[PDB]
């Protein structure tokens, strides 16, 4: 019994983080085999960050201008070279704790665990989702770029996010590990804002299995509704549209707990137009949407890594 | 910015876990050094469990009664004692990954991280903290059993909880690694309950200075309270009596935001009169209670957002 926020187990992932410094910046980098990936922002200055040409800065590097830290020992730089926002400085060294591994790109609504780094040391680790306006709720501070997110399939490790940058709500942006931005966001000092963002509907259908799966049957009732009538009210509370394909992925939950899809839908209906009357659902009195239909059936299950 | 549940990394941990098997029965052990630690309801059978004489059971075995698995390998059990409600194997191989380490027993109120296992294979990393009941709303199925707790303040790994049993209302109860239960549990299907629970609140108080550090006054007012009326109030709610230890230890946070412990204690009793009225503190309707004070210095930043 329990339903907790879970995190991958990290160690697979913490033998890869080192300390990447160019100049007077220092961030964190991810040491795969003989490559270690980072934010290309370290080879900036305040000034250059206001309008930066990325190339032409680093045609005025050489190799030994990045220092690279892994642990107490310091690796050789041997190459460098730029795809995307990810600069990736070939060491002579392959890193003996490389992991089996992918870099995989996530949709919003995804979760995965993110270990927060500074100096190339890792520090915690937590579990969030991309939110359906690109960007992460996340706890980040001076220091943290290049920290990462994943998540564990088999026993691969896929990772998904790097970080890059805070936005002024205090949310957070970056990129996948090819260096493509989550988001119409850029690695320049400008005005930037993150979107109007939504609440991951299929997300939250998952939390009220996982709560009945708990022994909180309060929500549930009778009634039952249609995928158009479910949509034009989820529309109104500013929810993401319900697909087809969400309702078959919670076919495994609601086959287990004995409640039809459309039947949770009904409740969740109820649970928008009337509150939750004082009450509490799995210890929160807000609807969660940070747990996939996966993450349930998983925590549900006692999966290992 | 931000403010999130956050557990310490979990390598250092993972590096130890092994799988435990007495007969038919199956758990978790920490391997550190040339010893597995592991609960000692795994000499025992489900009928066993009403009474059980641990020391006539253990009596019966021998060394090579208890399979120890690490990964693919079998380790060899050279010896066997028990401490408390703990079972303490020797093996003759240490530990090649066994870090910086000590064992802690903690008071009410602290907060650890914990490494779900099965089958000495871990699952999952989450963030807990020890109820004033002396039990933990952990997540744990069948097969939990010998999971762990612990806090890494720097680079040496302090453990704090065995996990045993769950309790008829779906919480958990342990012990140190000492094999000292925490509260009044005892390792027998014999009836048991949780004790009434209440709100640890030093870590309200903690939780509320994060989300003024992090830019949110919403919820302060012009008043200022006594710690004994403070109390009195508190107790109404069935929250946690605040001693002078919780607010000499709320000292740097006070001293950061330019808020007063009684001043910060004052808004927490309008907070529970009034309720949030449709808004939120740090992503959350309902008020935190498992974030200590030091977490908060841990996590937040050391400039309050003015
Ligand atoms: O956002 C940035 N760093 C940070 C990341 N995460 C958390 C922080 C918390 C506090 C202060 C900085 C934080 C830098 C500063 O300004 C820019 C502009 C563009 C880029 Cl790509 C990167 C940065
Ligand atoms: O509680 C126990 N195991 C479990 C632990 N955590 C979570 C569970 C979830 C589901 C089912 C069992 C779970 C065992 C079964 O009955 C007893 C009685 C006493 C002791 Cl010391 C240990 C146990
Ligand atoms: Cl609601
Ligand atoms: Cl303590």
């Amino acid at each position: 019994s329990g339903f907790r926020k879970m995190a991958f187990p990290s160690g697979k992932v913490e033998g890869c983080m080192v300390q990447v410094t160019c100049g007077t910046t220092t961030l964190n980098g991810l040491w795969l085999d003989d490559v270690v990936y980072c934010p290309r922002h370290v080879i900036c200055t305040s000034e250059d960050m206001l309008n930066p040409n990325y190339e032409d800065l680093l045609i005025r590097k050489s190799n030994h201008n990045f220092l690279v830290q892994a642990g107490n020992v310091q690796l050789r730089v041997i190459g460098h070279s730029m795809q995307n926002c990810v600069l990736k400085l070939k060491v002579d060294t392959a890193n003996p704790k490389t992991p089996k591994y992918k870099f995989v790109r996530i949709q919003p609504g995804q979760t995965f665990s993110v270990l927060a780094c500074y100096n190339g040391s890792p520090s915690g680790v937590y579990q969030c989702a991309m939110r359906p306006n690109f960007t992460i709720k996340g706890s980040f501070l001076n220091g943290s770029c290049g920290s990462v997110g994943f998540n564990i399939d088999y026993d691969c490790v896929s990772f998904c996010y790097m970080h890059h940058m805070e936005l002024p709500t205090g949310v957070h942006a970056g990129t996948d590990l090819e260096g493509n931005f989550y988001g119409p966001f850029v690695d320049r000092q400008t005005a930037q804002a993150a979107g109007t963002d939504t609440t991951i509907t299929v997300n939250v259908l998952a939390w009220l299995y996982a709560a009945v799966i708990n022994g909180d049957r309060w929500f549930l009732n009778r009634f039952t509704t249609t995928l158009n009538d479910f949509n034009l009210v989820a529309m109104k509370y500013n929810y993401e549209p319900l697909t087809q394909d969400h309702v078959d992925i919670l076919g495994p939950l609601s086959a287990q707990t004995g409640i039809a899809v459309l039947d949770m839908c009904a409740s969740l209906k109820e649970l928008l137009q009337n509150g939750m009357n004082g009450r509490t659902i799995l210890g929160s009195a807000l609807l969660e949407d940070e747990f996939t239909p996966f993450d349930v059936v998983r925590q549900c299950s006692g999966v290992t890594f």
